[PDB]
This record gives C-alpha cells, sequence and structure tokens, in this order.
C-alpha cells in the first residue's frame, strides 16, 4: 500500500471544498489535505499569519503577493507532507485528494500575480527558484488529476453562493484569467512547466456547471474508473 | 569519514573571508562555503536576483528584508548542501568551515532588520516558521562555531579598507547592534534559540583586533587544537 496522490483542480468556487468533502465520507481508504489558503479565508499562527497576509494582499497586492504565494506554498507542502506521513497506514487501497497542488500554486495565482504586475521580475525569478528548489526537499508527485471545469460565470455565482465578503469584488475577468490558466494546463496541456513527469500524469475532467451537492454520484463513479487505470 | 561541519561566525569586516580563504589552503580536508551574501557584495540566475535584492535594500529595506532574507538563507542552505553532497570523500578527516550559517542568518541579520522595524510582526512570524521549518528539510547541523571577535572601531576601519561603494555610509552603531548580539549568542550564551543543540556546541573565540594576513600560525593552532577535541 503506497498511498495514491491526486490532486483537485480547478476555478475559484468551481466547488473543489464540496467535492472533496463528499469524496472523504465514501471511504475509509479516501483521505483529503484541504488548501491551507482555504482555511485562511474561513487559533493557530499559520491561521494568524495567513488571515493577516490574506487581508494586506486584498488592500495591496503588489506589495504582498510574493510573502504570500511563498507562504501559501509552504503552508500547502507542510499539510500535503504531514497527511502522506501521518495517515492511511493499513489502507487496503489508500488515496489522498489533495486541494490544489504545489503546480496550481505557481503555474495558475503566482504566475497571474506575475503577469498583474503584483511581483516584479526578480520577485517572480525568486519565487520560481524557490519553487524549483523546495520541491526537490519529492514524496508528493502526482498519481493524477481531477479538473473540476466550471464556467467563469458558474463560479462568479458559486462565489456569490458562498457568500464571503472579501470576495464579492472579485471581477468575472479575474474567473476567465484563471480559466484560460486551467484550460491550458489540463486539457489543452499547452502550458510548459519545469515538472518533466506532469507532461504524462493522467488527467481525469468532471464538468460541475450542474449542482452536485445532492446528486454526484456519476461524479465518483468516473473518480473510482479513474483510480482503477492507475 | 563523516564531515566536521564549522560554522565561522563574526560582524561584518571581521575578516571572515580572509580566514576561510586562508584555512581552504592549508589541508586537503579542509573545504570552505563561501556566504552567498558575500558573493552578491563582488553571472549566475542567484547573482542577478541577490545583486538586485541587495540593491533595493539599501533603498528601502522596510519593503525587502523579508525578500532578501528568504532568499539569503535558502541560497546559504542550497550552497551548504551542494558542498556536503560533492565534496571530501576520501577526506581523512574531512572539516567543512561555513562562512557564517542559518544561526547567522536569523539571530543576527533577521533578528536586527525585525527590531529595526524593517519586518512587521507577520513578517518575521512568517520567516521564523520558514525558518523552523526550512531547516528540517538535518544534516547541516554543527559540529562547531569559531567565533571571530572584533570591536565595532576594528569592523569600520575594516569596511574602509575593504572599499565597497555600498558599505561606507554604515554607521559604527549599526556594528555596535550586531556586535551586542554575536556577544550574547556566542560568548555570554544568553541568546534563546529554538535549536537545543546549539546550547551544547562547542565555540572557538578567536581576538581578531590584530591584523593576521601574514601572521596567522597562533590562530590556525587553534583551530587545529578545537577540531581534536571534536
Ligand atoms: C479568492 C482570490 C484571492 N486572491 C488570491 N488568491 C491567491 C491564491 N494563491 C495561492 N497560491 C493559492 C490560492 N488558493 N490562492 C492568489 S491571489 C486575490 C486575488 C486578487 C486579484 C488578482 C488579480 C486580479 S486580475 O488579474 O483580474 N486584475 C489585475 C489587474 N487589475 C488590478 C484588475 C484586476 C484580480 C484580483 C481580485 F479581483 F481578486 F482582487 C487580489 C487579492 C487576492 C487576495
Ligand atoms: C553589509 C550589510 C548589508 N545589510 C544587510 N545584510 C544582511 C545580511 N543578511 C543575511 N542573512 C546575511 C548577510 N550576510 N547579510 C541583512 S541587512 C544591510 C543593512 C542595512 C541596515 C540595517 C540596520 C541598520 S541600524 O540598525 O543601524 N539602524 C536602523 C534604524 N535606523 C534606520 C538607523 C540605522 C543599519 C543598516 C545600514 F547602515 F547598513 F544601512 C541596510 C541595508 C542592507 C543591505
Ligand atoms: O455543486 C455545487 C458546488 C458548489 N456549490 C456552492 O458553490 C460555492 C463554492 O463551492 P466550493 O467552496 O466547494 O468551491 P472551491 O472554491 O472549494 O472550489 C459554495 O457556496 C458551495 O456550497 C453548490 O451550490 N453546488
Ligand atoms: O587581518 C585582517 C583581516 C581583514 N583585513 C581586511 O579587512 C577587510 C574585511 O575583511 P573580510 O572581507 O575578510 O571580512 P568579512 O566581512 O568576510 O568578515 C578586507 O579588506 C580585508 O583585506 C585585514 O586587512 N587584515
Ligand atoms: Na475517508
Ligand atoms: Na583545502
Amino acid at each position: 500500500t503506497r498511498i495514491k496522490k491526486i490532486s483537485i483542480e480547478g476555478n475559484i468556487a468551481a466547488g473543489k471544498s464540496t467535492f472533496v468533502n463528499i469524496l472523504k465520507q465514501l471511504s475509509e481508504d479516501w483521505e483529503v489535505v484541504p488548501e491551507p489558503v482555504a482555511r485562511w479565508s474561513n487559533l493557530t499562527m499559520e491561521q494568524k499569519n495567513g488571515g493577516n497576509v490574506l487581508q494586506m494582499m486584498y488592500e495591496k497586492p503588489e506589495r504582498w503577493s510574493f510573502t504570500f504565494q511563498t507562504y501559501a506554498c509552504l503552508s500547502r507542502i507542510r499539510a500535503q507532507l504531514a497527511s502522506l506521513n501521518g495517515k492511511l497506514k493499513d489502507a487496503e487501497k489508500p488515496v489522498l485528494f489533495f486541494e490544489r497542488s504545489v503546480y496550481s500554486d505557481r503555474y495558475i495565482f503566482a504566475s497571474n500575480l506575475y503577469e498583474s504586475e503584483s511581483m516584479n521580475e526578480t520577485e517572480w525569478t525568486i519565487y520560481q527558484d524557490w519553487h524549483d528548489w523546495m520541491n526537490n526537499q519529492q514524496s508528493l508527485e502526482l498519481d493524477g488529476i481531477i479538473y473540476l471545469q466550471a464556467t467563469p460565470e458558474t463560479c462568479l455565482h458559486r462565489i456569490y453562493l458562498r457568500g464571503r465578503n472579501e470576495e464579492q469584488g472579485i471581477p468575472l475577468e479575474y474567473l476567465e484569467k484563471l480559466h484560460y490558466k486551467h484550460e491550458s494546463w489540463l486539457l489543452h496541456r499547452t502550458l510548459k512547466t519545469n515538472f518533466d513527469y506532469l507532461q504524462e500524469v493522467p488527467i481525469l475532467t468532471l464538468d460541475v456547471n450542474e449542482d452536485f451537492k445532492d446528486k454526484y454520484e456519476s461524479l465518483v463513479e468516473k473518480v473510482k474508473e479513474f483510480l482503477s487505470t492507475l
């Protein structure tokens, strides 16, 4: 029993947290690593740091993007490594579902902040150097990715449903930019990364435009079929 | 042959680079890891990043202290790990001399930037969390420390001798602040760190107020005697 590592990827309010909370309940061999940033957006020193840096980011992204992206990624690596070393000992078919990955940290979020001039060149090059190196110090490489594909308009509506005050100002245009990056990475596979194995990792794309909270059985059936091929 | 790891510590322009370049020549079992920041202060992507972030630091320390301290420390860990895995295979008595340590990064430099309000609380807490964790991902723990002890006035004179344009404005008061931290850490051993073994690590203190470039044999004799006790 080597733990299978599966990333759940998708735009803001696509339904990843909803989907991962469904999956965790369906099997004692299935565990989840919620995204650190998602927990900061609700006591611990990480949550106090994370809440401060997220609020400062909303005020002045061009000051705080580097600090935020480095702490978000380190927080994720720590939480993923903890689960990998903690859980599913004596699972028959152990699967750990990551809410997003170190790859979404860099290729979706940090990349967009650089493209939006919220990181300068030095900040972005330091970040990529840090990421290239931080990742080689290995056991987190993915067996597969599940892409929850929703339209920007769907994600905008779901930001409205979730009702976090800080997010109600997010424009469609931001969601469209993140959507294009996800489509380039996980559908067209046009995106060049510095992680050669990712070109070859299996991807399951699930259309989650339709509400699935009370009607997810088809989605899970595709997950179980995907898992059996890995 | 397990490599002995020895940090050379001391104030700005105490003579660490001079001393470490003397030591490296005296034995094929002796290798040195120059300090990354020292190389930025003279082609590689690290040097271009480092030169940019050092120049920006001089302009606006309260913007760049967090970015600088995180890149300086990661650059040091990478260079120390490279030497540890690269060199002194088939040395009889292998010794690797580190120009400063991850401990001087945090307890001398980053601590002073926090105390000078060039990092806010969140920046300083994120930095310490990053450092606590980054260090546990181990083989860099020190067998000993060599403290090159000079007066602030001596170090001020040696900044004048070395003649880097960017450093000629450094005030005595800065040197006195760094001196007090080194005395608390390595002489009085009053400084509380989060690394329990450091309380117990042997320290050799060498007085380097007197010029040693052509008269270092006494200093080296004390280093060889120190090494034989480890
Ligand atoms: C819920 C989103 C929170 N949010 C972010 N989160 C992450 C993040 N990083 C992870 N590694 C993991 C992870 N889970 N999350 C990164 S940044 C965030 C985003 C913006 C922001 C940015 C760029 C546009 S833009 O490209 O549309 N554009 C630019 C040109 N102009 C100004 C116009 C606007 C927009 C916006 C916006 F709208 F959200 F504010 C501002 C702050 C914040 C905290
Ligand atoms: C050669 C020193 C370069 N320098 C630095 N290097 C490092 C460093 N970090 C490593 N992890 C490793 C390593 N090798 N080096 C950290 S910061 C640096 C220092 C200052 C700076 C800071 C504080 C005072 S102060 O406390 O005296 N004080 C404060 C209140 N007021 C304003 C008055 C002044 C002074 C100064 C000064 F003088 F050097 F500028 C400004 C920028 C810079 C790059
Ligand atoms: O099929 C769904 C999926 C999500 N949501 C709602 O959409 C919002 C965003 O979902 P989630 O938090 O899971 O998005 P994530 O940001 O985690 O992808 C929440 O208010 C969910 O309750 C929904 O009503 N039906
Ligand atoms: O015994 C000594 C030690 C140092 N120096 C000079 O002092 C300056 C600072 O020395 P170093 O660069 O070694 O200091 P570090 O910052 O590496 O401690 C340089 O110009 C050295 O040539 C000197 O003249 N005599
Ligand atoms: Na479960
Ligand atoms: Na040598």
